[PDB]
């Protein structure tokens, strides 16, 4: 937005304990807003945060303070008993941070533990080290806002966004203290939310039919339950990352959020065609390596769908995803489709070292290429001589017994009789990995008569690693299609990160990503999104709908497929910051009018 | 050298008519040592010389002058009838220049004349626009020298070095003034050498029957070559750039020089193998298109020779390659030595455009070489399927009809009846023109029985060429040897360069380069420096001689061949200025010793 | 089409004059289109043209016939006082030629003249070579026919298909003669159209009001109309490569054509932003060059329009295209649109050679590059080791005086008075010249204040050109849109090639390519191509649609640019001979149904 809005004295902070300390993916979430927030409120913009020496040592510049205010609010903080460092955030837009050691701080942990019984009637448990941490966190932060308040010789307007439940209990103290203070809370994942899907107990179907409180007994995290609920009654504004976790936030926090701040990137144009076209040369040539001896498939037809993630087999949906490949696998074979489909799935894994199959298919791959470009030279050089001399070339003869010998060699080289490994890894615990188990049960072994081969690559793509020196960006870049049927996922980075580098995407309406580009698209599989109905149907049903989906995919032609691709670098402009930072905006506008109604009015 | 000498305060002023104005050789003489000099002289460094409007335009950065007797003398200068700028010039140690506008002070010329009459008894006629713009030049220079040294609150000592007869005349102008400068000469070519030379009468056989003065009536130079007597005569030392115009100055000019200055250069690592393999194979490329349909010779038996510089057939000793070229062809005929010559002439000449057969042979070339790359991908491209099934290639069908199709395009484009074109251009002058005129004479007309080919290019190399897109370094990096067998070559130039480059080369003992390479080393030939005893034998011997060079290097293995090229490529180091530069200090100690023998004591 | 037809035993022949002899853009037609007629036709299929000592040098294997009636026919009329060459033409498919030697048969020309009189009443005169040359090639390919339907044990069914009126007196011979031979004829354009057009008299204002036998006398080509109006009249089948060449035909020849065969490609994928990339950053480095010292506007937003082909001024619409580039500037000029546009015409003429300004800029460009180079290159390496030591770099000290005298040389070589030079060679006819003429007319002289700057580049692109090292196929895949505003254009060779590149392209409905786009698009300026009305508007009016045309693409963003150019990559597929050789064959269908309606039966 270019709204016209009052903030010639109003600061902002915000708090997060991912601030220079990356323990999630809200970290990359507040690195690329930085910018986006600091080119509307200057140098009013701060981000409190925790302390922590790698954080510091790599990431943080100490600096010293731009206001008086601020200084005095440090030294008497720092003579109070506390140690706070002031310092410049190394990202773009460098942000001024106010980091805490709340470790520094614990001697006061009892006795502010006694303050957040007179005043919420919330109690933590000595073990909950996570949860101390988030009580002594929103403690330094109250206290740092209330000095910055009292310091001030003008006092400000002062906006406190703060994000999650372990930035939100500070929330709470600001709101016990009637301190001039607009607080917004955003969510960026439900807490019960989690064990309630991890439970398999239809999370989704059920979310009218939940004890809450009982459910927190079962996990023995009733203490941060209330404490994330206080937070988001407290908070002015609150606000989420997607309608699904709104509607999950609605119905397990008791509160509707006001708005929806979907995350975005700082997409840089990171060209399309001529990467894709790379990276594909790139998959292709691990692809002959891998099948050394079996490439008995057309790779002109072959498609290569991947999915990627941390490694939550029900929650990413990879059971899904392994289910339409066999359902797939089948159709192509009855149909006689003479497509190939190869499905990578990057997910990291606890792993021993490469598999020796793997290993010695590249090495015969290097070897094949080595002999071919050998041979290759050699007859360029002889041809262009013969046609100098002005000759028809004799192939028969510009062989010599050398190239016989070679091509000889490699030919032995590919001589192989079992079929290429399913992973790539020496997976650690075989029985216990639950891809393999059903990649094994369903019958997907790579042989010849199967159409759809599977590549399960457990480790993070790299460019050290030997076998595709590649990482993860170059990698997908040159796929088909990602395939993300996840069923737990607040709002998704994956399948974000798949559309903005314009590959087309498979995503659900129980992740944040598909539902804000169902409701922001009118046929979002003209431009690569399709999305599963996994939250009305039952998991047979989003198995044949996502077999359909890969099923149409396949049955598309070159020109069908270039022409949604390119619609698909066309959607990039909808997950920018540019566009999605008028939400946050938004929901700071109303936090000031709400906390001050005479000097601030919001316009929905 | 590292001699303890005093120069606290003395200045040194290098007086040259190419000072910002390239009208010779000597303007990359100054350019290159004034690096050198002012390593040594600090900001007491300064070069006169004339004002262009181009070279202040495009070389010269205006300054304010740094000493307030420099300013002084400007201002009176310019209040006193004259216009003089001062400035940086833009080139390595950005030395201070102090340009001289001759015409602006032309008003004075005459009365100026006249005093060249009371004190140096030398007169000079209106219509040598040349000489009186000398007269000017050396007027103003004396005159700044004289108000330099008035201005200054402490008189300095003054080292004032002229270059050639130009700048002479105020040496002539400042011994008449019995001011305190130390004057050195140095003479790059001796004035009436050039005309002597050309007469063919004998020139270094008869320098000690020579009238000069009568010579200089004949060529009615007679002023120039008085002013260029009085100013060897006048100065405190007297040096040159080679022994053998020493001797030639020491029979014209009269006078012995103290010191030989050698000329330099900044030599750079312009082993000069990976440059020497790759100019090289341009050069092949080259002569595959200008031989197409007669390529019958092995080019990887073939030697590239070159001759280059100024267009001058007897200085340049042009006459003296072509005979001894003609009979080394007949020596490789008749011992059967299956070793091909290509002899690049690389002269400019007035020429009108490229020659159509040589412009068609460079396009065949292209087209053969595409269809060879196309051929090769796709037959390489083929070949690593057919590896990858693991199947023995069949040549029989890798060519499929389109491959066929187009080498017989390229078979038809080779088809050729006439012989390559001996120059690569049009000459305006065919009849005229006596590189060709002795081509034709003596018979290499490029036939296949010639083991001798020649290929006379009379334009600059230049990387904006269609037919050979390198300039002159990286084409004479890719030869083999240079033959520089010139009969007047003060210093030399182009055989320098071809030294530092690392190419081994033919010089001879009528050049300074070929005196100084002599006299340096013990054994020139085993370091790749061939000198001809051109000043001792008679034409025909010279010839037989070089034609004994060229058949011994054409005799020499590839391992010979090597060595002696690492040999050459160790010689430049005694071609920087680094090394050189001790005789212009040696120059310029003597000239203070003589100037101010209470001051300066100087031991040879 | 997949149509089910009869040609087991049907032979093609393709009589045409550009047969192996490129003298215009019919050959290309011929060679391009052969590869999808032997597809179909297999060895029955034949072209018949005439022999050129060149073209059969160059271009044509000569073979042994592979039919025994093919040697009967080739003897005979070979010891009956003619000599024909049988060959194979090297190019996709390489089709049987039969080239007839016209000289030799020149003998009977007088008696065959005569038969022309018996049969067709038409008569040429004695100094008409060419049209001479038309009845010897007409005469001797309808003896070939007779002769190889005679000498055929079993008699075939024979398509005879000439194109144009040099091939068309075969055809009237044909039908004269009662061969059982089905013939076509193709008309490229009409004879009497240029002259008409080239009169400037509203030529298809006046199509129904024009005397054709009137115009011809005056022309004094009335045998040329004559024997082109026999041909077309004669022919079983006549078709035409556009609509208005259809109506060309129906008013001039006085027959509507059966079909309109528009002329195709062999389009290869010559992806398409990769290549526009680099080749606009190459022409923004010409740019830069061309305009150094001006370069006061943002190359970031400066669109790259060109116009290409013959240069005709009136034909091609360059005048019109200049009146609209200035109305364009006057546009850009009032609304205060910061974009640029550079028109490139690519028009070769009559030039001497390079002009001074043009080549100092381009050296000026060079030498600017290489200081950027030399000095980023040793930044970068000293900003790499001080990051090693780990100190933030001074930028105050990683300047050596080195640098700065070499950035100041460049600084100095930039500086520059004049204005860029509106043609890049120097014309010999300044006077003479229209564009030249319509540029100083109008007002571009390429000044800061213009919006346009207009670049004429009187040659051939080439990469041998030291101006711009890029063929015209890699310089105008850089550009942002092709204007080809002709009057008369019978297909369009020009646009097609700039639509099957990927190009957006002004056309109009006077040109064959234009009114093919425009009937084969529901909305052709959504794919980039944009069609002038010039056929219905007064020349005023057609400028003004033209400004409009260009505004409309200047006020595009870069999305609509690149949405508009992906659709204009798709658009490729229309133009290929896949779909376009189903015109030809449905004429072939329709002369074999006409011929032999017994045999064969067309369905429309």
């Amino acid at each position: 937005w270019e709204d016209e809005f009052d903030l010639e004295n109003a600061v902002l902070f915000e708090v997060a304990w991912e601030v220079a300390n990356k323990v999630g993916g809200i970290y990359t979430v507040l690195q690329t807003k930085a910018k986006v927030t600091g080119d509307e409120w200057g140098d009013n913009y701060f981000l409190v945060g925790p302390y922590t020496e790698q954080g510091v040592r790599t990431q943080v510049e100490l600096l010293e303070a731009p206001t008086p205010a601020l200084k005095r609010t440090l030294d008497s903080m720092n003579s109070k008993g506390c140690k706070v460092y002031f310092g410049r955030w190394l990202i773009e837009g460098g942000p001024l941070v106010v980091l805490l050691d709340v470790g520094a701080s614990a001697w006061a942990l009892e006795r502010w533990k006694g303050e957040l019984w007179d005043t919420c009637n919330i109690g933590v448990p000595w073990y909950d080290r996570e949860a101390n941490d988030a009580v002594l966190f929103g403690f330094l932060t109250t206290w740092f806002l209330g000095e910055f308040l009292a310091q001030s010789e003008e006092k400000p307007h002062v906006v406190a966004h703060f994000h999650e439940w372990l930035a939100g209990v500070g929330l709470c103290l600001c709101r016990a203290r009637r301190l001039p203070v607009a607080t917004i809370f955003t969510t960026h994942a439900t807490l019960l939310g989690r064990y309630l899907c991890a439970g398999a107990v239809d999370f989704y179907n059920n979310l009218e039919n939940f004890n809450v409180d009982k459910e927190a007994g079962e996990r023995q995290i009733y203490h941060r339950y209330c404490m994330e609920r206080a937070a988001a009654h407290c908070a002015h504004v609150f606000t989420t990352v997607s309608q699904i976790t709104a509607i999950e936030a609605q119905h397990l926090l008791k509160r509707k959020p006001d708005i929806v701040t979907p995350n975005g990137l700082n997409v840089k144009k990171f060209e399309f065609q001529n990467l894709h076209a790379q990276s594909k040369a790139r998959i292709q040539e691990f692809v002959r390596g891998h099948f050394y001896g079996h490439l008995d498939f057309n790779l002109d037809k072959t498609l290569y769908f991947f999915i990627a993630g941390r490694y939550e087999f029900s929650n990413k949906g990879a059971d899904v995803f392994l289910e339409a490949l066999a359902r797939l696998n089948y159709l192509l074979r009855v149909n006689g489709s003479e497509q190939t489909v190869v499905a990578f799935f990057i997910m990291p894994a606890r792993t021993n070292n490469f598999n020796v199959e793997t290993l010695k298919g590249q090495a015969v791959r290097k070897q094949l290429w080595d002999t071919a470009n050998t041979v290759k030279e050699k007859f360029g050089r002889k041809l262009y001589e013969s046609l100098l001399v002005g000759s028809l070339p004799d192939m028969n003869k510009m062989l010599d017994k050398e190239d016989f010998t070679m091509m000889k060699r490699a030919i032995f080289a590919t001589q192989r009789q079992s079929f290429p490994p399913v992973c790539t890894h020496n997976m650690l615990d075989d029985s216990s990995d639950p891809i393999l188990t059903t990649i094994r049960r369903i019958g997907l072994f790579n042989s010849s008569a199967d159409r759809v081969k599977v590549i399960f690559h457990p480790e993070f793509l790299s460019s050290t690693s030997p076998l595709l020196p590649v990482d993860y960006e170059e990698f997908v870049r040159g796929c088909h299609l990602g395939v993300f049927p996840s069923y737990y996922e607040p709002w998704g980075y994956t399948p974000a990160e798949c559309t903005v580098m314009g590959i087309p995407s498979i995503s659900t309406n129980l992740s944040g990503f598909g539902c804000f580009m169902e409701e922001h698209i009118a046929d979002p599989s003209a431009y690569g999104i399709y999305i599963l109905d996994r939250r009305f149907r039952s998991l047979d049903d989003s198995c044949s709908q996502l077999t359909s989906f890969l099923y149409s995919f396949c049955q598309q032609s070159r020109r069908q497929r270039i022409i949604q691709r390119n619609r698909t670098e066309r959607l990039s402009d909808l997950l920018d910051w540019k566009y999605l930072g008028r939400y946050y905006m938004s929901a700071r506008h109303m936090a000031l009018s709400k906390a001050f109604p005479e000097h601030f009015t919001y316009e929905p």
